[PDB]
């Protein structure tokens, strides 16, 4: 059984044949891939493009989605085996995902960390109890990773520049500020997808405790020998900037101060000079910029920069209804 | 761009237009004027007939309505520009309206005032926000008006009446009690459809700290001007009951006092005596009664008075289906 | 008007009828039974099972569901009559119920005990209410008896024995731990069931404080005169699993003690030991096992009988959606 966790679990062929799909059905979005199907759109956390885009993706082709969000219509769920469960949830996730494998004909989840302990979180127990037990295929709505973020990003880059092919192409990772610590999901999967696209890029971050997971890391290293690309990590914003052709922000806590997150302010916030701004982007070579959304606006990064035609944020955010739409019409 | 924020926008003949197309819908519900597309329903506060009446009425009309429920589901918004958003909310509404805009082809809000600065609440902000930045058609589900409730209200007068013409009509539009303040939304609405359409409007509220905004005191006195009615103020509820053909009931809090209800409760207090009951309705021209809904009863009015003949509220709230789906029609 | 409040209402050849048009529809999902009508999906409490199966089955059928959730994103609902609503309600189910009349085709309805008063609990004032008022077909998804769970799990042993008819198997529906009191219903709903079915009964449990409200025990012993089946009572473990073919568990909290539940916590802690598990299953005549879920895993059935082969716990929720499929083509 086949399922849609992470790009890295898929060969570039296949990846190649998803984004064009999607190209297709954002061509001609009416279609009957999914007549008479439905999936679950099981959210945990808060979200509105997912929510909406994968919704109305099911409705038009032909399939209907059911929205769950465990613990306020639907029953809390436990993920832990063996336990005696006598506190606040109702039942495992053996039976909820063997009952809407009963259901419907895919499960698409959304499950951020906890930010208490990186160690347990960068498991991906909720996404891996989910592939485990059901029996349709499964899809990341965003946990640790944000796979489908990934390809409508790749997307909007390919349409951009007017070919699939990005290598040579320099692109620059950026952290930015955010008074609290947020999942470093989003800056996983840029990282992960911009080194499969070979692209050059470079992760800038304030200091080396801001450095991605190693799986992370590996992952891209990885990629750089197989795509033709590179990677570099980088604390200096000029040199970071300075000719590039896209800039991709996100804002997440350091890992290393995952459950103890009084010491790691002071850090973070002697860095809300990494905002994008106008300056920043004047050093690139006209380069466009994104944001996986939802932007908290002079934060992140300035009006100005948000309201430029350089800004390619909303045209990411509409292709995650269409590469969603070509991951269910491939998985089902 | 066209969208439906206020009755008071469009001309006579389209009125007429969309309560015709309105009474074509009530006779055969199916159609196909919305096959493949879509509208967001953004609800900012509660809702049943609304949510429910658009919801089918898309699924009618070949379409799909994506409900959404921003703080709930979705992530909350921002609709002041220039500001740093370290706050509260996630995401602005530029960006929102936007992203919704690739995705949807109709955008509905809902968003009551904050009671606290009718300075800042009269200003229609949330609407207005949406109608500036969405690139598709907005409707106005309720915020500092309710012109769908204004049309839903005016069809069933006029399948009441026997006719499309309700000059002549003495039309009674009533303040009634409730501990708390509430939205003038439909208060003012009923005051501009009822003038629009022509009818002799009265006023009927407790005292002048009741009247309605000036906006809408003077764009009732305009479509007298023009429709050939007439509008009057009372604080005597006997001579205004009196031969009138329909009495519409609402609670709202005084206008003078949004931001400091401590006072104007004991005010509110001594009129509880504002309930539509049997005396009341007994005194008019064998009028109709009716109500937006949700309604308390023995409160806003009695249970005789809700289930006699003459109470057309479940036929007005029908309508809501029928008139909306005749507004989502026409913006397409 | 007929509705679906109970299976106690309909005569043995009408529930002989739902359950194979089930069985049809388990064979050929898709169907134009609903196409173009809808139904509303009441809410007052949680669920999984029976908002995504209600959903689809409406789907697949070519109709609509409207999901509400009272006091969540509809307005509070009263069912008193004759009281002032100055409270937390904002409407009447009489005004509800004649709305949601006029706009979909069939009313759903789930609303649980409160817990404090089995004597106005047992009285079902709730779908009373729903069904008085409401101009369409009433489908009870859950009040203090759930019928559609009765139906799937008749399906499912119908199904797991491979006749319609179930008279001459023993029947154990078993009380079983849980620190906090929860719903007769299911237990109410299986007794019923199990006794229509004709069916040799026993209903295990901890002591005669634990014994269903009366209304059920004699629905119980009115069927089994009708059936041919039996009813027992017991209070001992060995003697009640010895040979029999179907156990059914659920966790409910003694009726006797509604409204002061803190002299009742020390009775049932000392009765955790009624957990099912392998022990108890090795009694039985390879016994089949089910419970209408969520359920919590080691607290009412331990990990292994949950996954053991004879746990039919996940066909029998598989079946409500095609019971409820059954359900509501009849009543349209
Ligand atoms: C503040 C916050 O927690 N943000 C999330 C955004 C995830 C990416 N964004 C999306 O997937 C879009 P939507 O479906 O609307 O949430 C994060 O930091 O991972
Ligand atoms: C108490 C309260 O706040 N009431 C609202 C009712 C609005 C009119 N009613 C509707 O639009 C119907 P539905 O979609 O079910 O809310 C008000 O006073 O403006
Ligand atoms: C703990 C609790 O309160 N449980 C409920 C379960 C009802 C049966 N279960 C269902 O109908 C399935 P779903 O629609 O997912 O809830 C009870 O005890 O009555």
């Amino acid at each position: 059984l086949k399922h849609f966790l992470n790009t890295q679990d898929w060969s570039r062929a296949e990846l190649d044949a998803l984004l064009t799909q999607a190209a297709l059905f954002k061509r001609n979005k009416l279609g009957s891939e999914l007549k008479g199907k439905s999936i679950a759109l099981v959210f945990f956390n808060p979200s509105m493009r997912t929510r909406t885009s994968f919704e109305l993706g099911a409705f038009q082709l032909g399939g209907h989605a059911v929205v769950l969000q465990p613990g306020k219509d639907a029953w809390p769920i436990e993920f832990n085996l063996g336990t005696v469960m006598d506190g606040d949830t109702e039942e495992h996730i053996a039976e909820v995902a063997r009952v809407l494998g009963r259901y419907v004909d895919l499960i698409g989840v959304r499950a951020f960390p906890k930010f208490v302990d990186w160690s347990k979180d960068r498991e991906d127990q909720v996404l891996k109890s989910f592939a485990k037990y059901s029996p349709v295929p499964v899809i990341n709505m965003e946990t640790i990773t944000h796979p489908c973020q990934e390809l409508a990003h790749a997307l909007a880059l390919q349409e951009h520049f007017g070919t699939p092919d990005l290598r040579g192409k320099k692109y620059v990772l950026t952290w930015t500020y955010h008074p609290k610590p947020l999942n470093t999901a989003v800056a996983n999967s840029a990282l992960t997808i911009a080194t499969r696209m070979g692209m050059d890029v470079t992760l800038l971050c304030p200091t080396p405790d801001y450095i991605l997971d190693e799986r992370y890391m590996d992952w891209a290293a990885q990629n750089v020998a197989e795509s033709g690309g590179s990677l570099q990590v980088s604390h200096d914003i000029d040199s970071a900037y300075a000719g590039a052709d896209v800039v991709y922000a996100k804002s997440w806590g350091a890992l290393p101060f995952f459950g103890n997150w009084e010491p790691e302010k002071p850090i973070r916030d002697q860095y809300q000079h990494f905002i994008v701004d106008e300056r920043k982007m004047a050093l690139t070579n006209n380069g466009v910029f994104s944001h996986c959304l939802p932007l908290r606006r002079n934060v992140r990064a300035t009006d100005a920069v948000m309201d430029s035609p350089n800004c390619i944020a909303i045209d990411e955010a509409e292709n995650r209804l269409h590469v969603q739409k070509a991951i269910m019409a491939a998985l089902v």
